[PDB]
């Protein structure tokens, strides 16, 4: 699966408002958080990564969702960079995933800090107006689409942080594949906790 054996387990939580924040190593495709989100492909057709997986484990439906999704939803268009949609989780323990495109690292650099956000705050938005509870994201955009782990980290960490503070969701969790990945987001969280 994602999570390579034998790899370190490790977990991190901190309250946020009535919010909880979690930083956990795990497969996301087997989290029981009510939403996971997708890092997605503007096509919506299932890739490498975490959208593989996701696709496998959510099963055939998943793509027909999607593309159906595009044909309504988005007028036969791709899914635009730092924008969402929802569908069913299929045969994932989770009810539902929200699909995200990250930039693609570099290719509008003026921009993409900003849009990476959108994805955080797009997803995060959905979830408190559909009042879903709880959400695992995966890292976003990262990878050999790729942004640098630790700017990446800071966006999305930063995003969640000012999100949790002004918004009542729940329990926000980013679920890792990588203990290289899991020990920059938890001692970049404690530096930016320390500083609320």
């Amino acid at each position: 699966g994602l999570v390579p054996r034998g790899s370190h387990m490790a977990s991190m939580k901190h309250n946020i408002n009535d919010n909880t924040l979690e930083i956990v190593v795990g497969d996301i495709t087997k989290e029981t958080t009510n939403v996971i989100v997708n890092a997605a492909a503007g096509s919506l057709l299932g890739g490498g990564g975490v959208d593989g997986a996701i696709h496998h484990a959510a099963g055939p439906e998943l793509l027909k969702a999607c593309q159906e999704m595009r044909n309504n939803e988005l007028n036969g268009e791709e899914l635009p960079t730092g924008e969402v949609i929802i569908t069913s989780g299929f045969q994932l323990p989770s009810r539902f995933i929200i699909h995200t495109v990250g930039p693609i690292w570099n290719q509008t650099p003026d921009l993409q800090e900003e849009l990476l956000a959108n994805c955080y705050r797009n997803a995060l938005e959905l979830v408190k107006v559909k009042k879903l509870s709880s959400i695992s994201f995966p890292s976003i955009s990262t990878g050999v689409y790729g942004y640098p782990i630790h700017e990446a980290a800071a966006i999305a960490l930063q995003t969640i942080i000012q999100f949790l503070q002004e918004n009542d969701v729940g329990l926000v969790k980013v679920v890792l594949f990588s203990e290289r990945d899991y020990s920059i987001y938890q001692e970049k969280l404690k530096y930016l906790i320390e500083k609320i």
